[PDB]
């Protein structure tokens, strides 16, 4: 069954509600984004109008194959009605195609789904600022004020320097970026434009790369593995024993590996700088773990929330113990105690 913070009241909507089958009185589900966790039991057998991006879109057709006669893509910043409903799609700031939702119901009240997203203070000169917002439904994920990070920037700079400084001194060096979902995509991209390389990946990860509208994609991505020096692997196989695995598949080519992990959040946050940061080494093989986020840091998410001065706040992330509630209502009430709505 459906949990309450996935409904939308005074609607026929859901959001990010497909592991629940039918759900009694939805006329319309909305998707935020293609992340496993929030799809979880889209198919081509899925019978019901999906409200999405038009990248969202791409993916649900050629990855899930779902039939074009379900999907509906809604371009972003733009009132649209639906089922007699005005909506918005605001970019969420997280993976591509990810959607915040502005949804205006009739009675009056408007509110804010976030789906997953990075705040950022651009948002604050969204459609956004035109208006009130009665109810925030918040990607909670890293609300507490330990979770720290760079942000993407400061995270590429150091990967970019960290990849041309080794090739340079070792030509013959192999770099290889893990990943396992989309998002992060500058990581592998910055890196490969550096070196002066396309990147290379299997079929599959190409078919999910050519559904992201990235401009002049043609000429960044490819399945031929040899003529690229910058190789992408599934996040499972970086580790020692992986990458030795994937050099020996290189025919003498290469005779050293540089990688990188990119992760959310880890505790070498709360001592090491980005600057600061070192590998784990055996032999010829490097691996790096980078902390690259696609999420709010708490400093991040509390700026966002008291610009927005939201009536009610909904969590939609940690919900699951009393401990993680309480200490998330503990936090909102502070900021709000200190900004004054
Ligand atoms: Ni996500």
């Amino acid at each position: 069954t459906c949990p309450f913070y996935k409904k939308i009241p005074g609607t026929g909507f859901t959001v990010d509600a497909f592991q629940y089958g039918v759900v009694e009185g939805c006329t319309a589900y909305f998707l935020t984004h293609f992340h496993s966790d929030h799809y979880a039991g889209l198919s081509k057998h899925f019978t019901f109008p999906v409200y999405c991006s038009e990248i969202t879109g791409n993916l649900l057709k050629n990855k899930l194959h779902v039939q074009e006669q379900y999907i509906h893509p809604l371009p972003l910043d733009t009132e649209c009605i639906v089922n007699g409903v005005k909506v918005v799609l605001l970019d969420a700031n997280h993976c591509p195609g990810a959607v915040m939702i502005l949804f205006y119901l009739p009675n009056g009240t408007v509110i804010l789904h976030t789906g997953d997203f990075r705040a950022d203070p651009s948002m604050e000169r969204s459609l956004l600022a035109d208006q009130k917002v009665h109810m925030l439904y918040l990607d909670t994920t890293y609300c507490s004020p330990e979770y720290t990070f760079p942000s993407q920037q400061e995270v590429i700079r150091f990967a970019i320097n960290t990849a041309f400084e080794a090739v340079t001194l070792n030509p013959h060096a192999l770099v290889v970026c893990g990943t396992y979902s989309i998002g992060k995509e500058k990581v592998f991209l910055a890196i490969a434009d550096v070196l002066g390389s396309k990147v290379g990946m299997s079929q599959e990860k190409y078919k999910t790369l050519q559904c992201l509208n990235i401009p002049e994609i043609n000429s960044l991505i490819t399945t031929d593995m040899c003529s690229s020096l910058v190789h992408l692997l599934p996040m499972m196989q970086i580790n020692f024993k992986g990458l030795q695995s994937h050099l020996k598949k290189c025919g003498g080519k290469y005779n050293q590996i540089l990688a990188f992990r990119p992760t959310g959040w880890t505790h070498s946050n709360k001592f090491t700088r980005i600057a600061d940061v070192i590998p784990q080494t055996k032999g010829n093989i490097s691996i790096y773990g980078i902390p690259y986020s696609e999420h709010s840091s708490y400093l991040e998410m509390k700026r966002f929330v008291q610009w927005l001065k939201p009536q009610k706040i909904i969590p939609t992330v940690n919900v699951g113990t009393w401990k993680s509630r309480s200490t998330m209502e503990k936090y909102f009430r502070e900021w709000k105690l200190e900004a004054g709505y």
